[PDB]
């Protein structure tokens, strides 16, 4: 359970912008928040042109990811503070991605981009450009990302943890982040991610937490899969999930729905 060490306070942060060795960076869709206005001295990363591969559907290797790294001047000892809006979800995507690709020291700011402008922290508008680094990923850790052939496996054998709206689990409607078919993998759990969430962006306490997901039926004895469309809801849920309630064995399913809704032969469950 390791909320002290991933996660930091607006009020943290704002005392600390220009800390030795510390970054700030926003996540998001598109960078149009942040060149409106932004952290002061935060530099951004877009969601889809910086952190997806451009033909393939995946995200970025490690070598794209330290050469991305480098040209942002982002260094390995650095500590990476993310920070975003559409509710810090791309921001914990990002954290995700920091931690496939082993970096140490990152933590989100707690509310994000919402959290911060509702406490009526500054902004910025100036420009930033940081001396380029240079950045080198470790190979991908797997054990935190599930892929098609694992997750068909892990049907009745992990938690597998649907964080979509209850209309689109139980199937009632299907859904770019389309499938061939509407429903659930059999044996899914359906907390939707922003139930793990407070109003102002937060992340809900480790009591709220730990019983929101034992009552809607997470098994201590199995190992845990988290999935959505993409993986974005699902990203922020694996967080809570592994970094915030410290389940060691948790994976987070990019392919999601629109891979596993299209694929031919596939299970599907429906309604609850």
């Amino acid at each position: 359970m390791a909320r002290c060490d991933v996660l930091v306070s607006a009020d943290w942060a704002e005392s600390n912008l220009h800390a030795p060795k510390v970054v700030f960076v926003e996540v998001d869709e598109d960078t149009s928040a942040y060149d409106r206005d932004h952290i002061a001295g935060a530099i951004k990363l877009d969601w889809r042109t910086d952190l997806q591969d451009p033909v393939k559907r995946d995200f970025v290797d490690a070598q794209q990811f330290s050469k991305l790294l480098s040209e942002r001047g982002i260094a390995n000892e650095d500590t990476v503070i993310l920070y975003g809006g559409n509710n810090n979800w791309f921001a914990a995507y990002a954290y995700w991605y920091f931690k496939l690709y082993g970096h140490e020291k990152v933590k989100l700011l707690d509310g994000g981009r919402k959290k911060w402008e509702l406490d009526g922290r500054p902004l910025s508008s100036d420009p930033v450009s940081r001396p380029v680094t240079s950045y080198t990923a470790s190979p991908p850790d797997n054990t935190i990302r599930a892929f098609r052939d694992e997750v068909l496996a892990a049907i009745n054998v992990k938690n597998l943890i649907d964080v979509r709206s209850p209309d689109e689990f139980s199937g009632k409607i299907l859904a770019q982040e389309q499938s061939q078919r509407p429903g659930h993998i059999p044996g899914a759990i359906n907390v939707p991610w922003s139930r793990a969430a407070n109003e102002d962006g937060t992340f809900k306490s480790d009591e709220e937490l730990a019983k929101l997901y034992a009552d809607a039926g997470l098994d201590n004895s199995k190992e845990t899969i988290a999935y959505c469309r993409i993986g974005e809801r699902s990203s922020h849920t694996w967080f809570v999930l592994r970094e915030l309630l410290g389940h060691q064995n948790v994976k987070n399913y990019d392919g999601s729905w629109t891979e596993y809704g299209s694929l031919v032969g596939a299970p599907i469950e429906l309604g609850s």
